[PDB]
């Protein structure tokens, strides 16, 4: 539990240090510094608006940034629910 | 489980008390009010356009909003998942 | 001239943005919480720019009869606007 | 005549296009970015079409006193196409 939580950080930074380098000149309302990327990987995680809102925009701009965001959405859902289960057991 | 459900009441109720207190003069149709504040904040546990349609517009006026509303749902999301889970086990 | 209905539409921009402040300031204050904010909406339904979906809609959810302070604005200043760009071409 | 209006018009798009580029461009990319993007932003601005809700209103969410740029750009284009295009009836 405490290392698929030290797990999910290092992965939610890693992410948001990329998605600043990757979107922030061209969405920097969304990306435009790790604190904006930071909030905006945890809402795509709780799957708020991440096509409509997020990703089908940033896909006009960035074709490829699926390769960014499904297996970002992947990873931290299956381990969120991996963690909160994990919790409810131990 | 009727504790849990105690604790999440509790947790409800203090939590729109203080969004009336926060964004209730700022935000009126969502906060104006502790109904309005319990109304939102129930759709803001079920994720229904909690940051696309509520957050984001509340921290264009108040910057540190994240820190109300992130530490919210990760409460009450785990708490109602925690409690449907304690309903089922302790009926089989 | 053209000068007293210059004059005209500001002293109309004043007591309107003061009477919306004042009636729709506390249920909407992001478009009217204060002189500066109504000033700037009461600009903005002048050009027709979403009046009506945007602005007047909203507000008669909480203000029933609002289309008796707007509509009329709307009729006042897209006139004054009209006879004053015609008057500085004439002059 | 006509032509020496035109060419007003040409120019105060220019200018403005480059200072909206400049002021607006890094934070508002997609209609501002550089000069093309702000030169289609800046005509759609004059037309009127969602001029507030849809550009204004966000970028003032960043630059509060955008309004002293767009509001005065408005009532200048606006006021010089239906000078430009009464001119072209009369003549
Ligand atoms: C799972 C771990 C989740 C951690 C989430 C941390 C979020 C931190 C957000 C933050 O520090 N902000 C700056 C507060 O000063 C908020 C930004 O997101 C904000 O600047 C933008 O959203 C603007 O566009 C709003 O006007
Ligand atoms: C569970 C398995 C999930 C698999 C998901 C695969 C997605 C593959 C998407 C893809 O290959 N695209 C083309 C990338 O070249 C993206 C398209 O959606 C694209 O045609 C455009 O809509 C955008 O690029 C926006 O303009
Ligand atoms: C008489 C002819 C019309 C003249 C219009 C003058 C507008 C002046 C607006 C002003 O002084 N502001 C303060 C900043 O300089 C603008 C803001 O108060 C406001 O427009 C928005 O920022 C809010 O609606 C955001 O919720
Ligand atoms: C050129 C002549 C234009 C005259 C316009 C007269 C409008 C009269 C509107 C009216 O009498 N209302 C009743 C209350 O005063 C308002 C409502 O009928 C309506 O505008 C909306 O509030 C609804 O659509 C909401 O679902
Ligand atoms: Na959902
Ligand atoms: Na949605
Ligand atoms: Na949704
Ligand atoms: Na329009
Ligand atoms: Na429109
Ligand atoms: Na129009």
């Amino acid at each position: 539990v405490g290392s698929v939580a030290a797990l999910l950080t290092v992965v939610f930074y890693i992410a948001a240090v990329m998605a600043t380098n990757l979107y922030g000149a061209t969405f920097p309302e969304w990306f435009g510094d790790l604190s904006k990327s930071l909030y905006t990987l945890f809402q795509v995680m709780t799957l708020e608006s991440w096509s409509m809102g997020i990703v089908r925009p940033v896909m006009n701009v960035h074709p490829n940034a699926w390769v960014f965001f499904i297996p970002f959405i992947m990873l931290t859902t299956f381990t969120v629910l991996n963690l909160f289960i994990g919790i409810i057991v131990d």
